[PDB]
């Protein structure tokens, strides 16, 4: 099974679920950097402007709900929400699936008023999984159907498909050349280990090695505030309150960077991390590169997101707990 996916800005890429009966369909972004299920709840207060301008849910018109109400709050690196857990059927890419997830009731305009998906979908281990809920992928295995116990994605620079998710599988049609894997530091995370940065001809970063979250929910590429600081230097970049910039007509000159990841050097181009919406010396150019302090146990880590994942397809393997890239086409 696969879900075809948006692609907004090349920074959110989202498909479409359906939840309960009828179906209510959301927009939701399936990230293997979280391990919950969620979307905005008719619950919720119109105060939460979030909540006029996204689908909600609404249990009161499926005959197929079954009410929990325990609490959740959810927390992401840019942003949090808060609610209570249900269970419904699930659609994705033709499976159905019964599912515990959260209905947010509090959804902070900032930064969800920015978001085009109305929820995510987590795909990460229920070791992860706020109230232990069992993981969606978790239960379509369960189900037996699916060919293999892994999960692809394929997310297409921006244009005018936006995405792909296979559920059981890869799309050869997607990549090129043959997978090239790495083992997880431990099940539970799609968490790898990193053996080295390098900007340019200089393994200035990361050396003694470092971790990195593979992760879909993220928008960018991002380090500790130390170790993009250094990066950062390295490409004369200029340091904003969310962003780092350039000018916009040293895009195109600026240095590779490669990561090493398990025994293979994967290279970006300026072209590669750099939004070059212009060449004028008189305008600044955002990095798809970005500092971003992540906690314990998970952090310090890397975390390598729709950045990455846009030149290098991406196998999640469950059952050999190790992640697959590949030279996205
Ligand atoms: C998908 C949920 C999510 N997962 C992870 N692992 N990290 C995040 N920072 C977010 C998270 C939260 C709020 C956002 C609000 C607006 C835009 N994004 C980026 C979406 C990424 O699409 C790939 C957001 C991402």
């Amino acid at each position: 099974s696969s879900v075809i996916l948006t692609n907004y800005m090349d920074t959110q890429y989202y498909g479409e679920i359906g939840i309960g009966t009828p179906p209510q369909t959301f927009k939701v972004v399936f990230d293997t950097g979280s391990s919950n299920v969620w979307v905005p709840s008719s619950k919720c207060s119109r105060l939460y402007t979030a909540c006029v301008y996204h689908k909600l849910f609404d249990a009161s018109d499926s005959s197929s709900y079954k009410h929990n109400g325990t609490e959740l709050t959810l927390r992401y690196s840019t942003g949090t929400v808060s609610g209570f857990l249900s269970q419904d059927i699930i659609t994705v890419g033709g499976i159905t699936v019964t599912q515990m997830f959260g209905e947010v009731t509090e959804m902070p305009a900032l930064p969800f008023m920015l978001a085009e998906f109305d929820g995510v979908v987590g795909m990460g281990f229920i070791e992860q999984a706020i109230g232990r809920v069992t993981p969606i992928f978790d239960n379509i295995i369960s189900q037996g159907v699916l060919k293999e116990d892994v999960f692809s994605f394929y997310y297409n620079r921006d244009s005018e498909l936006g995405g792909q998710i296979v559920l059981g599988g890869s799309d050869p049609q997607h990549y090129e050349g043959n997978f090239h894997y790495i083992n997880l530091i431990k099940t539970g995370v799609w968490q790898i280990q990193m053996k080295g940065v390098s900007v340019g001809s200089s393994t200035l970063l990361c050396e003694d090695g470092c971790l990195a979250l593979v992760d879909t929910g993220a928008s960018y590429i991002s380090g500790s505030t130390s170790s993009i600081e250094k990066l950062m230097e390295a490409l004369g970049a200029k340091k904003r309150l969310f962003d780092y910039v350039v000018k916009c007509n040293e895009g195109p000159t600026l240095p590779d960077i490669s990561f090493h990841l398990g025994g293979k050097e994967y290279t970006l181009t300026s072209a590669d991390y750099v939004f070059q919406e212009s060449y004028s010396s008189k305008k600044l150019c955002t990095l798809a590169i970005h500092a971003m302090d992540i906690p314990p146990p998970t952090g310090p880590t890397w975390a390598l997101g729709a950045t990455f994942i846009r030149k290098f397809y991406t196998e999640f393997d469950r059952r050999n707990n190790r992640i697959g890239f590949a030279l996205a086409r």
